[PDB]
């Protein structure tokens, strides 16, 4: 605890996270458990970074980090690969996501003895997936591309869709956090109906404003000539955060807005420019630079998120509920997940569907949403969501992230040969 | 009291700053008064960004910003051009800087009926130079590459040294700031000898540590194979701040350590000859990626610094002493700089000397250290430095920056066509 409380803590997270990243690449082991372990070392163990600083930093890193993460994830998306295998993807992010959210919710409620709403909070938090761990092994194991594309795309589209479900599941238990459209719509049309209508509204408006601001920004780049350093990176950053803030100002998921914007800018090629060659080549250069910068920021954000999650956990609650946590984990990675991917069996084989379903692990987004109910319960004390359930949900999320990551990372060589 | 949301405030500053940057590039107007006027619009006038909130943000933006900016700036230094023009820039960064701070401080002391310490604080603040607002007009008029090299390098070295001089002046006013060594010497030798010996200590230790960390980092990159995304950027950032914190824990200028580190990293080919071609390729790849990211961050930090400076100022005190601040500013531009640059004509002609001694403006660093004594006054209670004197210092720094940038960027063609 000799270090500076604020600055040197941040720098400690950065430094140790970087070293952890290096040794992760060198070892070949996943970056998730390495980062979590690092946080565990500098956090709970060595007591260098107490939970207070962890929360305070995580309150900013949540917003900035998640926004930039979803933006860069939007960038690394090719719409053609999506269109080639659309139906098997679009439905699972529309239905399968909510389905596994409900099954995880129930299977959480029946073991931790709570409300279906809190269980649904856990499920919504843990909704998004992260297959970035599997990719380094996929490329060297030469697994089929047709599944990699649909899994990665699935993650790209479910990441912001897990935040909105978390945002609404929270808004139910705490009255203050929800406001504007949700309050009135829910007050006039009940919880369920008003919630579904609010969901559709949020998604539709987010996609609309996303495409709008994406194309508008893309045209603004040409109209005023933004190709050179440092205007492109700065303007793109400001664009993403513009989408987020005015997307949230009219009460809608600005995260999904930023994601869709990243999709638009990421696929400028298909925007029908009818423009000259010079402009498009130099614009390709500019977009590449911007992608580099923002992806660096997203890397730093990823590291910070995982390390903070590792340094914000308390081993007391976790060890107190380890068996239950593992039970929930295996409950959502073996039971909830395949039964939520049933419609995928329509266009896919038995073993293929089994693979795709069973495979998906949880990562960045659930890690960044884990401490949210806790941190919110501490500030806005509600009898439905207290500190106890905050610790419970968070611990369960961390447990499931770790478990899913390690287990699903380790069981692919044999499963490849079996199929 | 804080009104607008923090995240929305930060975003507002970023957005308006970017738009202002575009407008500044297209119009040809220097980005300094554009940013300052932008912040001025969103700051005092509209009260979108509360002055207290501006303070709280600035306290972070200066620490992160100055470090990343100086570290990046260190890469833009050529050791060959440094060796070819050593005594000149050495005379500039040492003698010229200190003398400038002293005489400008004397002017401020005379005008505002100040003490010697407050004046020296002002001079130390406006000691640094930022010729980045002159580069376009330099490479458009095809001015001599020599004087451009000299000016730019002088900026590179005198930017952190200006913070040290400010650190000195700050430590002499508030009891808490002066840490470790400086205190000992100060209570043993006195403020003069203590300040000088601590200056030498800070400079030497920061430079040596910067070289050590630069070489160590280079060897680590070369060894472990830190060549590709995203290892190089993250690691270089971690190193850039490692130098800062380590340097600050040794009671030295961490900014100077980061700067020297950037100097070492920028000149990677020089550290080892005979090294394989492929190695130089990969190393240049990594270095270019790093430079891209960190320079982008430095640009954002510059935007934030200038805009925040614009949003922080209060027009009351400024307009109350506009003539005084302008008088001090003209005293710095006309008297201070050339009088401190007089021994430079031992290697250059009178015209070249005059150009050099009339071009150097005040930009980023003095703009980030503008409200530092004011902030400290609001933080700690000292019988020497008060609040309103911090207001005076800040406002005078603002006027100085604006006038220096505007005028010394404006008179470039008239001055050049007469001199060279
Ligand atoms: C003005 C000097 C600051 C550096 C400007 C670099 C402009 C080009 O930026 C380039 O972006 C590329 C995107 O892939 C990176 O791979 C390169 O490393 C980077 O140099
Ligand atoms: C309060 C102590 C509770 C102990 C629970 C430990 C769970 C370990 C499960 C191992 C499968
Ligand atoms: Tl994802
Ligand atoms: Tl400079």
């Amino acid at each position: 605890m000799i270090e500076l409380s604020l600055a040197e803590a941040l720098f400690l997270i950065l430094f140790t996270g970087v070293i952890s990243m290096l040794i992760s690449r060198r070892t070949g082991i996943s970056y998730v458990p390495i980062f979590i372990l690092t946080g565990l070392v500098i956090g709970p163990l060595l007591k260098l970074i107490p939970r207070d600083l962890a929360h305070e930093i995580f309150d900013f890193v949540r917003v900035f980090g998640l926004v930039i993460i979803l933006f860069t994830e939007g960038h690394n998306l090719s719409w053609r690969l999506l269109k080639k295998n659309m139906p098997t993807i679009v439905t699972l992010d529309t239905i399968g996501l909510i389905l596994t959210a409900l099954i995880a919710g129930f299977i959480f409620k029946v073991v931790f003895n709570s409300s279906f709403l809190l269980g649904f909070l856990f499920g919504a938090i843990i909704g998004a997936t992260d297959p970035a761990t599997l990719i380094p092994l996929f490329r060297q194991y030469r697994v089929k591309q047709d599944i990699e594309t649909v899994i990665v795309t699935e993650s790209i589209f479910n990441d912001p869709l897990g935040i909105v479900l978390t945002l609404i599941a929270i808004s139910m238990l705490v009255p203050g956090y929800g406001g504007g459209i949700f309050s009135t719509l829910s007050e006039k049309l009940g919880i369920y109906a008003g919630g579904v209508i609010y969901f559709l509204y949020n998604v539709s408006v987010s996609i609309s404003l996303g495409i709008f601001l994406g194309i508008l920004g893309y045209k603004f780049i040409k109209r005023t000539g933004i190709f050179d350093f440092p205007e492109i990176e700065a303007f793109s950053l400001s664009l993403a955060f513009l989408g987020f803030f005015i997307g949230e100002r009219l009460d809608a998921s600005g995260y999904l807005v930023a994601t869709v914007t990243g999709i638009v800018l990421g696929n400028y090629k298909l925007l029908k420019p009818r423009e000259n060659i010079r402009i498009l080549k130099r614009l390709q250069r500019a977009i590449e630079k911007e992608v580099h910068f923002n992806d660096t920021l997203a890397a730093l954000a990823t590291i910070f998120i995982f390390v903070l999650l590792g340094a914000e956990m308390n081993l007391e609650v976790i060890w107190s509920n380890l068996g239950k946590g593992l039970l929930v984990a295996l409950g959502v990675m073996i039971l909830a997940r395949p039964l939520a991917t049933l419609p995928l069996l329509k266009w896919w084989n038995f073993r293929e569907y089994l693979f795709i379903a069973l495979e998906g692990p949880r990562g960045v987004v659930p890690s960044a949403l884990a401490s949210l109910p806790l941190s919110l319960a501490l500030k806005y004390k509600s009898p439905l969501l207290t500190v106890h359930w905050g610790e419970i949900i968070m611990a369960t999320v961390v447990i499931t992230v770790l478990t899913s990551v390690i287990v699903e990372t380790l069981w692919i060589p044999i499963l490849k040969d079996k199929l």
